[PDB]
């Protein structure tokens, strides 16, 4: 099984792997691995994967249950990761993002290290109202990962403009292209994401062609912040 | 000798021709048209190519006169060039993308306020010329949008208002949906429409050396829509 | 009869005038001129001024009905002017600011013209009204051109959230910029008229928790048109009466 | 020497005394007294004051050494700790100065606005090449209190890109310069104001057209500013 690095901070390709339920606990282990570490990962030439069979997949990783966004927030134990899979592209267009939220945290200065880590967020659909940390302590890596993206409303004890200037502020160095990879789908392609640590954008580029895209999302837990405060 | 899209605002592949000197000016003319109208095209597998014969190809387009922040080339000078015919040298193992956004589109999808607004304005660029924000493209007679990252400030504008203003355009232009990011192998050849078009390099392979081989044509004077020329 | 200068775009004091309902025509006039020009303007030294006397007062202008703001845009007909009279004032603090937005719009690059000329925004209270105004305005009287923005802005038409929010930020920043603005310390006894249709508004907190009154009287408006001619459009709620 | 409040935040006048060298020491620590609570300190009825007069009662508080928000002189490390100014000939209309309390301004600061600016450098420059780095809060060598420093000097923040410097700072800017903590002086003949330049910053208001405005100034001599940490500032030029 090996890995093919894709970017710098993120993005990373897997061959000699044939998902599905008949799967050697190593090579699961080795995809755990991998995914944790890059952040995202690919697998190309999966043309066997019916539903059934990614759901199959997606036990043993764990359980079943546009604009930039980390897949349900606004929920209080939010999905720790999803498989989707490529059943019917476009012509043209129709990639998606990811950026990575861990080494967006990393090279944050210290003066906005000390920001993240006491501040807090509302996210909500715009009825289900969760208030986050921004800086979340990731249970399996321990890795610190920033926690935004369009669901978020506000930042606790801070006004509109503050919020909405801060919010860009640290949407602009997560989403900044050093730190994303774009994939460019193609029939039996399969996406693997870590929610902790990730963050994703659909591409509207294909005018108004049809784009089926069936995801599989697991279970997933509450955030805790560096001093070990569940979400609220 | 076929031209297939890439995405709705930007990107196409020109498939079933070998770039060189030999080619009949009815290859030019396809190349030409699709390259007005899809600001950036790219071909795949051009290995004949070299220094010579990709100097002798560019020769028939016009004349031959870190990048990680999106810019249009050389705006700080009044001509600044017309296309550029870049190639693929030397990659890097992973990484080393390129971005392209339609800044002619990114005008026509301008509120009509916006439009007012960009029309009327004037950017000081510099690393000291006067460009307006909207510029009139002598071939295609499409209005596309002139900024980048050589803008120091709008003339009329205060700091704060230039800044804030500069990032609602670039906002707007550099909006996924309006881009289209190249992932280089060997043998890739890409031309852009500066005129129309704004790009960015992406720093997401460490330090793996990166050679391009670039060919830069001769370009016209800026006009507005009152067919105001470039001040110095 | 005498009307002394305060600020360079904004705010005058006016001495030698006892207000009331039984005020000369003539003197009603030399008010009513300065109020236009200076956008707002103030007496000091009112103590014979009580509620009924101001709303005689008021009658001679017009027709009787803390954030930067224009009163009540909520609503399509927001209020011309007001008559805000001191009753009881804090030991300390609780001064008032006014913008003048005519002269705002006066010192826009062209640019900023040209769009805030076409722009338009919704204002709205959170009763439920909702209201599409020009942003800019051409104030009836003076013919002038005004920007229309405030607390009550929601967001603008065509744009989304973060443009909205920029844009207005920046078009408050030139409106509320202090050389385009009077700060009134308020004494016993002082009157203040402001032309709502070209200006903004702001009360300061600074008094701590203390106790603050002030009567208003406020006159009835019109309709904004913009440089075109475009009435303001009504979502929701209806205009103000009386 | 009565000393009545302006403002919650900001500003007090004083009344009961007339500005001289030869003032007793309690009136001098009185003065002294309400210029570090309040800021910035007006005593009106002062037209007897000469330039001598005025550097007289100056070498009591200290050692004898514009339209945009500004701390006088953060381009330099040991920039003055307060000044007092004097009105010589004022406008006809208009002309008055804007102060803000920049220690009232990091109080009210949320937690993570703190944690941000305790940490935070700022570089100041003059736009003589004097480059200065300090800290964005500096403890108040007499009070303890700490307050925000920053104004129209500053070119960047140490660590942060151009938009970044930008839009924080402007975020700083309207905490500190929101009317609720701040105080517009309106001048008249014989007025002098004494503000402390440590915990405050200042605008001037060009509102009188292009009228006629003289004042007269004497700065006092000021420390090195040093974060919470405890460290002083860097001149980097
Ligand atoms: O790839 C895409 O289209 C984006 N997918 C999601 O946002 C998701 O699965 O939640
Ligand atoms: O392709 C790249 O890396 C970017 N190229 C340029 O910015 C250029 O040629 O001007
Ligand atoms: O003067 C004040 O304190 C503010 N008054 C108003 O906003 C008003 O009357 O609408
Ligand atoms: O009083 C003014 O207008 C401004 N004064 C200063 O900026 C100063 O004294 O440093
Ligand atoms: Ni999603
Ligand atoms: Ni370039
Ligand atoms: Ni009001
Ligand atoms: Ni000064």
């Amino acid at each position: 099984i090996t890995v093919k690095k894709l970017g710098s901070r993120i993005g990373a390709q897997i061959d000699g792997v044939r998902l599905g339920g008949d799967l050697d606990p190593a090579a699961v282990n080795e995809i755990r691995a991998a995914l944790l570490a890059h952040k995202v990962v690919f697998f190309r030439g999966q043309h066997q994967l019916d539903d059934a069979e990614q759901l199959a997949f997606a036990g043993l990783l764990g359980t079943p249950i546009n604009r930039w966004h980390t897949d349900v927030t606004f929920a209080a134990n939010y999905p720790a990761a999803s498989v989707l899979r490529a059943v019917s592209l476009p012509s043209y267009g129709g990639s998606t993002l990811w950026a990575n939220t861990a080494a967006a945290y990393a090279e944050l200065p210290e003066p906005l290290k000390c920001l993240t880590e006491n501040l807090w967020a509302l996210h909500t659909n715009r009825d289900f109202r969760t208030e986050h940390p921004v800086v979340r302590v990731h249970p399996e890596t321990g890795e610190r990962t920033l926690l935004a993206g369009d669901f978020v409303r506000s930042f606790v004890g801070l006004d509109s403009h503050e919020s909405r200037v801060l919010f860009e502020v640290l949407q602009r160095r997560i989403t900044m292209p050093e730190n994303t990879i774009r994939w460019n789908w193609a029939p039996g392609d399969v996406a693997i994401w870590d929610n902790r640590a990730t963050q994703h954008r659909a591409i509207d580029d294909y005018d108004d062609q049809h784009r089926l895209m069936h995801r599989v999302t697991l279970m997933g837990d509450v955030p805790v912040d560096v001093y070990g405060q569940a979400s609220r």
